[PDB]
DNA sequence: TTCAACTGCTTTCGCATCCCAACTACTTTTCCTCACACTTGTACTCCA
């Protein structure tokens, strides 16, 4: 998966393909990620309060 | 001096049995159109 391609020249078929696996990467990461750090701010505001 | 159930909490707007009907039948609603049995003379002779 070492891409030798360039945006400018266009990428080959084979790298093209492992280049969709790096930009899913990121996306299913998101796809986790649904309410993380919602109650820990509350749990702090209202004793802080 | 510990095991095991009862325990409230993950976000931030807006999205998002009874009834009906089918078709074919049979029937009722009545009103209209005539016949079927009875009877006295008259006719054709009947017996006097």
């Amino acid at each position: 998966g070492y891409v030798k391609g360039r945006f400018y020249s266009g990428i080959k078929p084979q790298e093209y393909y492992f280049h969709c696996m790096a930009g899913r990467e990121g996306l299913i990461d998101t796809a986790v990620k649904t309410s993380r750090s919602g109650y820990l701010q509350r749990c702090l505001t209202k004793q802080l309060e």
